[PDB]
């Protein structure tokens, strides 16, 4: 009953500061423009200890499966090859990505009927809000 309140199908409904976040991460102009238009659907499921998070959009379809606390390799939508570790901290999924000596953290939390995604790179935060589909 690990992550129950995250499981389901979610649709992006608002974004703030995502272009600046992507700049900070190193995403180039054309990818930022196209990626910034996307309205992904996020599909989260759990089977035993394995959590799966899929993102489907006109830009890219991605999928990660993982066990909490256990590092895995991830190719991000912007084509970074990162080493990721996801843990639960007080009910928040905390996802750290490491690559080329850099780090970014993505937090996912349930707030009311929303799933709120906060992406941080150095001093720059983007907030992405999802509703149930
Ligand atoms: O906020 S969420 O889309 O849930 C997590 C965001 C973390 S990083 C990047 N996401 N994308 C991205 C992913 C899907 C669709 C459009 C853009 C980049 S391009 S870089």
């Amino acid at each position: 009953h690990m992550c129950d309140a995250f499981v389901g199908t979610w649709k992006l409904v608002s974004s703030e500061n995502f272009d600046d976040y992507m700049k900070e991460v190193g995403v180039g102009f054309a990818t930022r423009k196209v990626a910034g238009m996307a309205k992904p659907n996020m599909i989260i499921s759990v089977n035993g200890d394995v959590i799966t998070i899929k993102s489907e959009s006109t830009f890219k379809n991605t999928e990660i499966s993982f066990i909490l606390g256990q590092e895995f390799d991830e190719v991000t939508a912007d084509d970074r090859k990162v080493k990721s570790t996801i843990t639960l901290d007080g009910g928040v999924l905390v996802h750290v990505q490491k690559w080329d000596g850099k780090s970014t953290t993505i937090k996912r939390k349930r707030e009311d009927d929303k799933l709120v995604v906060e992406c941080v790179m150095k001093g720059v935060t983007s907030t992405r809000v999802y509703e149930r589909a």
